[PDB]
């Protein structure tokens, strides 16, 4: 199986996330790392743990992150993700899962720095803040990664602005960073993600997995689905899964490399992902992004992952 | 027929679209007129008195503009339209087409203010350096030009940088005029105009109108067609005549009405079209930007164009 | 004398480099041009006609030029020369000086292009739309030209924002396009005119002159007075005529040597002029900033051309 | 006495930085902290080493921070401190200071931590990254520090640029984040070290101290002496101990409370500490800009120092 440490914000897609990383046996969750973006880190924090104890996670840390981007001013998302950062859930009084003592960039080093080299694979699919204090603070992490997917990105579609994708907008500094060392980076855009819809049909397959953790999922995914209906008339796009998906088997995307740096100075253009596909393409670059998504593979990964979960 | 003013920087596939305009019979050239861009404004505006040589176009004024952009440097393009700017062509010792006296500026003004109201479409297919200084000298054109329909932008995949197209690059202010002024404006953009190929099929044709027009146009096109083919790896992309063919037929390609904004400041994306498709969009916008091709009613329009011109 | 070319959008301070350039013997007054920037075209015009009113210049061509800045949106100063551009003056029904019906840059490149070449200073104090349009219109002015003073700019302290002078931060692309032509300009900026300061001993000058000119100076430098007391909490800097004193003579201000350059894309510095003192300084610099005043130099030519215009 | 950090790059004038702050009686120096800058880390670590083990600094870790700036490449100044970063000076084979094992980020934070709140003044003389990681990494550092005395920025004129100052210049986005948190900030920049001026009168009482430490100073003193005398055509600017000072006794210098912000995206002005001396002034400003320094009282304490080391 394929280590990886997710960094995400909690958020409902990122929920599905976490659960396709738990339960898909390729995978084997090293630590769930949460960052600000989607909500306030508190609440993405307790919305991990909230997800954690719903689906029975044991034996994975959960480190809380950074509060801030490293520039730029706190954004977040309740339009989408509501208040809490999960829609309308209710939360327990207390968790069972506790969260690790260390802060999240500080257990992505000692993580990277105490495994194998070429072991890990980050998966962030939040703000990129704590991935770029790690690799500042550590450098040594970077070339002891095995490779970076992220969700995040896009070549011409924005969401958070014309042109810019949400989670290199609320943290451009940050994602400059990360685009710009030496490790490979594979960047699962909303290019590919417009297409990891929730459909009708989908839903339905949620529905019968017949768990509690799937009626969790269906639950957010049913205040995500009137979201994006009401405020972007399209059915939901189920984003940060697909950089877990990617990880499981590479073949549910098609990806091109193409250099891609970080817009930081545009009037219009700030957190847009600059991507060059002029020909020729220089050789041996070390970003590539997601294209073309395999919808029946994508959703198969996802429900199957429920499947093996069941009722813990 | 529909009046235009042509604004150009001759160049390959300007001169296909003097032709285009000149022989089409629902368009009424009303005036050439130049500016740098693809080379020195010497070079375009002797490139565009030849086009008026071979074809024998008369009573069409020919007029000289803006020998600089705005605000940035010159910068021309003899890697794709060769040191003349007309590839390999060669020129007589003396035109039979002469210059009109009168700067572009004044000539497109005086047009304006001196035809009825709402009768005439601006037609760049340069940079935007005439029209936005003509809109600023006179600013009652703005409200009496018919519309304005470029061949310029591009939504995502640029050409003189990884975003941006090289008629808004070259000046980025002067399209920041045209696109926040009141009127009407098309973009002919880049996603539209990558469909505009010279193909075999399309070569092919030229050859069999068998004049000398055609001859020039076949010529000028087969160095076009080495250059795609060397530095760009497809056929080559005959852009500007398809401004004048969505003036001749609107039919002939979709158009979708977004917000456009030009990006002045980006370290990366300087020169960018930024277009915004999200949802909801605003109601009465004043832009569209073009995207599909009737590929087969453009080449026949250009083909039909070169048939009624003959042999002069 | 001096033939000059004073370009400005009174405007209090402007109005007093009208009369310092119309009532000293140095200068040749060959027209006033006007621009959008203290207040909207249409009323500084009117205050030009009004200032020459008052004086009696005849013989002196009036032109209104553009009423916007060439990429940003109108502002204006009311706050600063009140909502008519001139305090709380009031207006004749009709006035005695008509308007030339030439556009000002017209009537800047036609003086330009008839007169001896290296005769005409252009002496800009408001925006620089006008000579930047001249100067790209017409680039055979730039060369022709005897050079430019303009009042306008700052080393270190704003007017507008923290760093960038009004003048400048109004058209910062007109400005860019001044100051990187090969003309040689002078730079009259803040740190220079904050030493032109209307001191109650001025003032007191000025009511001695007991001139209907003199007393309408004295009403609008009242107001201009009691806004700059209140707002900015000095006596008011009467900047715009320094300019004009340059022309006249030379000494009666230090200037160095150095390059002058306008930042357009800063969040915080747009419109700066950003001046290199560093050493070593270039050979041959084209640009040189104004530094230290005579300040009873200066003010001895407001009020002797004050006293020579006299009651006319 | 005042707990402080010093954070530094030395670096030449960092260098007599850290023997003001061991020397006087007023500091009790905490920690030497090292950032990428004048030189590598590896040098500018490697040369605060030598400082102490030149003084016999016992008791105070020299911790290692951050080899890159945040987001910006890696700027060096061998130009002015040399290839060593400390002049032509030798090295020990080994030193007698050992490094710290903590990462200097780690170490402010927990020195901070530590201590009792509002007793540590950070004193950083160097690019800001420690800091702003630091403050990132534990946001509870920032209402727990007494203030920050930095030594960098420029109200008006530059060095690394026509309008920044180096130290800001080499890591802006880190200096964003410093001059935006809560704590109180005084920027010593250079409008106040340009005063601080080696006159031949001061290298002479380096000299008459007669001690090996003085030697050292006076050394590397004599080469920041040429290199200045050359390249800048004024005696050395001895910047960094000015920070210290202003901790020793404000009086050494004057000072206004005025906003400062950091200039990010400017194509000539990025790296900018820009100021608003404007009237009226905000209350409560946390930031305030030093202006003029006791020139006398500077070098008493910088030569009081040097006799209060002795030799060793
Ligand atoms: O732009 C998509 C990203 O933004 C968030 O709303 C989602 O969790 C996802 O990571
Ligand atoms: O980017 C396409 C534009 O650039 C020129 O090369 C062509 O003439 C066309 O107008
Ligand atoms: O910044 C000074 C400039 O601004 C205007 O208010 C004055 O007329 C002067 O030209
Ligand atoms: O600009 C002055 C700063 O730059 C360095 O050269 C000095 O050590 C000082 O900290
Ligand atoms: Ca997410
Ligand atoms: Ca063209
Ligand atoms: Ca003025
Ligand atoms: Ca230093």
């Amino acid at each position: 199986p394929r280590k990886i440490i997710l960094d995400c914000d909690p958020g409902i897609d990122d929920a599905v996330a976490i659960l396709l990383a738990y339960g898909n046996p390729e995978i084997e969750l090293l630590a769930i790392t949460t960052v600000v973006g989607n909500q306030t880190l508190e609440k993405v924090t307790r919305n991990a743990q909230l997800v954690a104890d719903v689906a029975g996670i044991v034996g994975v840390p959960i480190a809380a992150g950074c509060c801030k981007p490293l520039v730029r001013k706190v954004r977040t998302a309740p339009q989408i993700h509501g208040e809490t950062g999960l829609g309308t859930v209710s939360y327990p009084s207390e968790f069972k899962t506790k969260l690790d003592k260390r802060h999240a960039v500080h257990l992505i080093i000692e993580l990277i720095m105490s495994h194998e080299p070429k072991s890990i694979t980050l998966v962030p699919t939040g703000g990129l803040t704590n991935i770029a204090m790690a690799a500042r603070l550590e450098p040594r992490i970077v070339e002891r990664v095995k490779e970076v997917v992220l969700m995040g990105g896009s070549c011409c579609i924005g969401n958070a602005s014309p042109v810019a994708e949400f989670n290199i907008f609320v943290d451009p500094e940050a994602a400059h960073i990360v685009f710009n060392e030496s490790w490979d980076v594979t960047m699962v855009g909303l290019d590919l993600t417009s297409q990891a819809l929730a459909t009708p049909e989908v839903l339905q397959r949620v529905k019968e997995v017949r768990t509690k953790p799937a009626d969790f999922i269906l639950k957010i995914l049913e205040f995500y689905t009137k979201v994006y209906e009401t405020q972007r008339n399209t059915y939901a796009k189920v984003h940060d899964p697909c950089a877990v998906a990617y990880v499981i088997d590479p073949t549910v995307m098609t990806t091109n490399r193409v250099p891609v740096n970080i817009e930081l100075n545009g009037e219009l253009t700030a957190g847009m992902t600059v991507t060059d596909f002029r020909y020729p393409r220089p050789e041996q670059c070390h970003t590539q992004v997601a294209s073309k998504l395999d919808f029946s593979k994508y959703w198969d990964l996802v429900i199957d992952a429920l499947q093996r979960i069941g009722d813990p």
